[PDB]
């Protein structure tokens, strides 16, 4: 039961995505590139600053606005959901929360207009220990010196805004850990090649190096020492995000299927009336609808101010382990034409994959949810 | 607002039997479940507290509270004995809600009162021949001047040792199959109906569980529930909403296996660690919480889907079949948590084991659920 | 395929439970006592000395064969089953391995005669942790004073024999754990009451108390130091046999409710023809065959003089897992009746579930394999 | 003797494909998963090895080994590529059996010499509208004098790009159904058989899949293989062992996966500890490699049931159902137990889990197999 500006968001966002983005997903895929029309029509949709005021050209719309709209876009395209969730749910939301009113005024316009931005965190040695980055921050003066290395960063490719963690003083391990804004056009800044990905291919990952690369210290996101915190603070927002790709995916896959499964004729009979078929295909739609629940609750937590990062971990945990089990069994409802890229749901199935993954492994988000129960007893 | 929030009145009559199982069940659980037994003080205090008749208009007696607060009833008592829950549950989802539904201003005026205070009603449909295949039912029903006749057999009716009122479906005309099938008020000492020996079973053992024979029980034609051939629409309505309420009932009962079990995992050392502290247990445990979240929101979602007067069948199906499941692994999984000691008597956790595998089964088997939840999606696309 | 002799043993195990032991099953559930009819009938048939030799009243017998005696008795009682296994397994293999001949002359007659043999290794304090037990022998000249408690153990109400583990320097920590054969009838030694047990009701399962009791230093089996080798040794042994009760166990449940499914009729069908029910059985046959070839093998592998403990350990671990699942599966295809005691399958569910507790639980022998697959790369 | 205790020729053999694998095959996995395209020297060195008739007599050219063996030398080769494992499946399991058990004396002596150097056979049973119901096939042979002329289509023919000789199932009397179905030994340059366009496929890449037309193709009644009518027969029987075949695919494939796996997680360093020192993905590690050890020992008690002379088809489906099923959640796994790097296509488990995903649908879905199991336990009791 949404608002009427989360219903209007979610049909338009339908509509979109049908007509712009639909006929270009086996291309995107492809050949890992995410097309300009497409990026742009999210520009220009809005969707890219939901919830920025409009004082800055965003929406100005609720939390639960940004979660429908990643989960309308990745019945689509998980790929261009991502690329939604990040732009909104880490970039803009840590300039919104810690960035001076300069700060805002300059990069938040930018941002809800044509420039994207990338989230730099993960290092080679720095996975699921984040905060074991080794790029260092050096204070010379006016600004600081950056030197090291990320990887598996999305969207890099042409991002203009990267938003880098780094530490100011590694003696004091993780609280040393600082954000700070880096434009693209740097000397020292180098994003490498994008990687050749089982899915997920249209977003961009690509590594990044810091050789020297200087930065105001205006450009500090924030308190020193404190980017620990905003990363992990955006990253258990970004788990409600990621648990509306998953979820928008595993439904897209499931809603394609459904028809084929009814249509599809063997031994006299619809595929659809086998019940060992229709007894799978109703514990996938329990599955949906849980994710569903416990996606749309964690975001209603968060908008009510409530503890919310347990369940968020539950949603991510969750949603990306049931989108993984309905694809895999979409493709055997399908049987052959499942196995080929004739039909849509091999990429749903090498996408989901990767949702058990980014955004915290699943280990680390039953960790998360241990710790919780823990603090429970 | 997230499921989790509820009314004034949904909180407070939750906090109220929290207060009520932790007082005056809790103690007895054990001896109940040892000799298959349900206490009278239990009975007497679930109907002097008001937990028989929770959504019944004040003016019968009853509380005038929302479906909402007959699940979290449920799921409350459920928590500390899943036996007392399934007692209750029968009484306001079952009984009192047909009644409600389908009974005249006369019988809701005759009947009501009595279940909200004193009398416990039991719910007759199934037969050694017709469980899942509930309609296949063999009772017949013969009209003879203004009564109808009864002959046939029950199986399986819970709470029918202490039950003052059989709610029985029967065929009136079973050349027409289902359409014939016909629901009937019978009161407990009508000639001709015998209540045989409570059966002797894995868990839900303080919960009687009976068969009945129906020989030439004359019933009047007034004590007809609802219409002549629609007691199969009404029986099957009743279940759906009945779902919800098992639902709730299997996630009371998962959830109570798991709150006793965390504080032991977190108080037990072995190896120098606390059991909590073996990531592969702490994973199982995580694992178990978000299943529990899950089957939480799924039947908090069904009941309100169910008071918005939206369709709610195919959701009350999947919290069913997913609470049932669950509840099954969830306490699977206390027992190996706790150890051997969970293997024992002296601690609750085996005979939350032992309830928990019933929901599977009862109020439509999960394979039935399954074949629900498909014939909602086939109308979906 | 089997050899002559472990076919006529299956043969003849399978006439003697169906006999003596079936009838008397639920009235020894009911009443937590194992029938001395019952012991008496497995002695006299040679059940109790398997692969002990002749010269000591044994059958001398393979290894497999007692494999095949405890999976035919756990296709009727799981608890005459570990009785057996406990009997074989732990205590004669322990006394035929580090027996002296002496010891081997005096106790071999008995235990294949009419001597019961309790294993004594966990406390309250020790369960996971065996090694940190504390019950502690004091050598006292011509005798050791043993001193603390055990718990759960089986077969306590009727044994005549107790092997225990007891630790001569905690110093030393495991390496001070050392055996002892330790006669009932000894003052200190106190049995409690059998706990009140979910399944396995059979089998007594009590706590023991160990206050200044007297071991002759010819009572000490083995090496002193050497006890916990000599516990984990057999329990690797062991292993096998709780692989075989869990697949006995699950194998009977499943032979019992084919034949119901096969003859329950509804909505005109055969319960067996409904597809949904068809895959549930399909899918529990297809695990019972793979718990019987995992347990088969580990029995060849130890037979062969080959490495064994990882297949042991997986045997155990598959077995036990999906004797519960075969169970709670069985009860749900019988519906109603399968919850009634009338009916045998909530005792075959209630007693699998020990299955993952005993004999090492479930997450032991995945520590136990994982380090076995880290030492093999 | 343990089912991993093999003949001193199984063994040989075993080792032989291994080094041949590693050194010949091992090189060019990416490039053909890359391109679609299966190598000539892959194809070349696999007829060079013998391995393309494994179990056909010498006097055709073939080694005269055990079935085991042809499951060992598949299983071995999928454990670098599954593609290469199934193209040698095909060959041995499917053609040369087939030819083997039906052919007549000069028959054999025309194709087995053939097949076991230089000539790749395909195996061409499925239409768009009979897969799971192959039975249900459209292709028509009818006579015509001393020649039959067959038309209509088939789909998925693996290795149609490369095949000299089609296998063909074709109807001669559409009218008595499954009784009409018989096998036709067809010339890939007879006129009239068009091969079309390979699929793009999710993974088995560069295993060539293709469609295939038939206008008015003219064989001669000695290019039935056995009996008219009884191709439906010949067909399934040899599927029944293509399963052990493909069973044993999976395996290799797993294994492969779990075998690349295990010191990646050794080595890789996070909050200070090998990953393989994280006690919830030791558990993981634990539970797949038990998994791996009943499938290897499922896969081999079929293959010995079925070189015994015993009953096999349960066994045989049994194995196909749970090595597809486990090579799935293994390669699943994998990525995961990677992270980041298992995700791109420099490393070689997201291949591994791409391939494995066929395996629950060719050779009979995995619902096809739990209905043949079911069906043979309904025989058992
Ligand atoms: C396509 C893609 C896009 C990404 N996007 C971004 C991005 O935009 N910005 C950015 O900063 N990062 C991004 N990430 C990085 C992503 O968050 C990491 O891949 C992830 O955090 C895991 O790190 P790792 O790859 O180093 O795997 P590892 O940390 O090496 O983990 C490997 C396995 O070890 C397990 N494991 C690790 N630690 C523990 C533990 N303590 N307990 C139990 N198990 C454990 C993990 O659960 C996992 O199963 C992206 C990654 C990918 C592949
Ligand atoms: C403790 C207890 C209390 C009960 N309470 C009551 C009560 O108060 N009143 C009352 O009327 N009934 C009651 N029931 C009856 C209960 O609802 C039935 O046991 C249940 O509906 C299953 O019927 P059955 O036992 O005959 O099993 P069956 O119908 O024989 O089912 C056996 C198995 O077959 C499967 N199956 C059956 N049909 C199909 C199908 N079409 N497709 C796929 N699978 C199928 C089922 O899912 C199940 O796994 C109770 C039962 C118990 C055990
Ligand atoms: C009926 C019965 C009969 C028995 N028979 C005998 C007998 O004859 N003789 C005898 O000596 N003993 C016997 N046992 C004892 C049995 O072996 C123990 O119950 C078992 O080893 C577990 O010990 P615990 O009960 O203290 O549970 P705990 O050790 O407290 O374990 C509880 C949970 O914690 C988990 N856990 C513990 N350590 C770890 C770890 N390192 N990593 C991950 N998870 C961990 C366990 O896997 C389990 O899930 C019997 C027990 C029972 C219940
Ligand atoms: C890469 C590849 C290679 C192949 N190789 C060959 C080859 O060389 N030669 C050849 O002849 N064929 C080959 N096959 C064809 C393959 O065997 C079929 O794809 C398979 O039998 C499934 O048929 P289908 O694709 O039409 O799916 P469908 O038959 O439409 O099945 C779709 C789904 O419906 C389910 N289903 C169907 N019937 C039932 C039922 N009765 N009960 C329950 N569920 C049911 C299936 O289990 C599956 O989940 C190949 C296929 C592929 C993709
Ligand atoms: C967050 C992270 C890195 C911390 O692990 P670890 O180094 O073991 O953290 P801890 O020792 O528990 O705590 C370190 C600090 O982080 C905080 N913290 C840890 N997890 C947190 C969470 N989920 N939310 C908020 N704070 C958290 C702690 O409170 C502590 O801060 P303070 O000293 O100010 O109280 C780890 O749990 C994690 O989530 N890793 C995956 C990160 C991720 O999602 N990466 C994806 C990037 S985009 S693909
Ligand atoms: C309800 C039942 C018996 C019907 O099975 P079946 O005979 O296959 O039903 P159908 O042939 O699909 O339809 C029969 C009638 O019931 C209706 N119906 C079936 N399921 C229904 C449901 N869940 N809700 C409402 N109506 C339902 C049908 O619409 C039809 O009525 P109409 O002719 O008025 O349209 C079966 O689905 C079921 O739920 N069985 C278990 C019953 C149960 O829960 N027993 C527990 C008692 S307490 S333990
Ligand atoms: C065996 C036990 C107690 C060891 O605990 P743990 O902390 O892992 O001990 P470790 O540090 O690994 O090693 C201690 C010694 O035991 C040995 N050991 C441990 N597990 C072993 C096994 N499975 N087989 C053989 N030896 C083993 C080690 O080799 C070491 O001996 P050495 O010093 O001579 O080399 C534990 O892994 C276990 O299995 N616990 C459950 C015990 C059990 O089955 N109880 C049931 C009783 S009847 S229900
Ligand atoms: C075999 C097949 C096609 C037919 O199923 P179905 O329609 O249920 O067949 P049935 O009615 O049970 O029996 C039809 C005939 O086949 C026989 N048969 C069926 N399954 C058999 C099996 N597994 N082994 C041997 N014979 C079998 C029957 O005995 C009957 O022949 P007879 O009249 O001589 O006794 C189906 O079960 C199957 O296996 N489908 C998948 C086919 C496959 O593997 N395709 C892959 C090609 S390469 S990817
Ligand atoms: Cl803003
Ligand atoms: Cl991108
Ligand atoms: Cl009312
Ligand atoms: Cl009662
Ligand atoms: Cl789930
Ligand atoms: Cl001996
Ligand atoms: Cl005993
Ligand atoms: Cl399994
Ligand atoms: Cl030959
Ligand atoms: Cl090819």
């Amino acid at each position: 039961t949404f608002t009427d500006e989360e219903m209007m968001i979610k049909s338009s966002v339908k509509k979109f995505a049908q007509e712009q983005i639909a006929p270009l997903v086996s291309t995107m895929d492809e050949n890992s590139k995410m097309e300009k029309s497409v990026i742009q029509g999210l520009f220009q949709q809005g969707l890219m600053g939901i919830e920025v005021d409009p004082e800055y050209g965003g929406t100005g719309a609720s939390f639960l606005s940004t979660v429908l709209v990643i989960e309308e876009l990745a019945k689509v395209d998980a790929s261009v959901a991502v690329f939604c969730e990040i732009q909104n749910t880490l970039i803009n939301t840590l300039i919104r929360k810690h960035g001076t009113e300069e700060q805002k005024a300059t990069y938040l316009p930018q941002l809800t207009t044509e420039k994207v931005g990338s989230f730099c965190l993960s290092e080679a040695g720095a996975g699921s220990d984040s905060f074991a980055l080794k790029t260092r921050a050096d204070k010379e003066g006016d600004y600081y010196v950056l030197n090291g290395s990320k990887m598996w960063i999305s969207s890099a490719e042409h991002a203009g805004l990267f938003l880098v963690m780094a530490n100011v003083d590694p003696t004091i391990g993780y609280k040393g850990i600082t954000s700070f804004l880096v434009d693209r056009d740097t000397p020292g800044l180098h994003i490498g090649k994008p990687e050749n990905k089982l899915g997920l291919r249209a977003s961009s990952t690509c590594p990044l190096t810091f050789e020297n690369v200087k930065v105001p210290e205006a450009n500090i996101l924030g308190q020193i020492g404190h980017g620990y915190k905003y990363a992990i603070g955006s990253l258990n927002e970004g788990r409600i995000g990621i648990a509306a790709q998953m979820l928008g995916l595993a439904q897209g896959c499931f809603d394609y299927t459904i028809p084929y499964i009814k249509e599809r004729i063997q031994f006299g009979k619809r595929l659809f009336d086998f019940q060992g078929l229709q007894h799978q295909v109703a514990h996938v739609a329990t599955q949906l609808e849980a994710a569903r629940l416990l996606t749309y609750n964690a975001a209603r937590l968060l908008e009510a101010g409530k503890p919310f990062i347990k369940e968020a971990s539950m949603a991510k945990y969750y949603a990306s382990e049931i989108a993984g089990q309905t694809t895999s069994k979409c493709i055997e409802w399908m049987g052959g034409v499942g196995y080929t890229k004739d039909y849509p749901v091999e990429k749903y199935f090498r996408d989901a994959k990767i949702g058990t993954i980014y955004e915290g492994a699943s280990n680390i988000q039953l960790n998360t949810i241990a710790k919780h129960i823990d603090a429970e007893y």
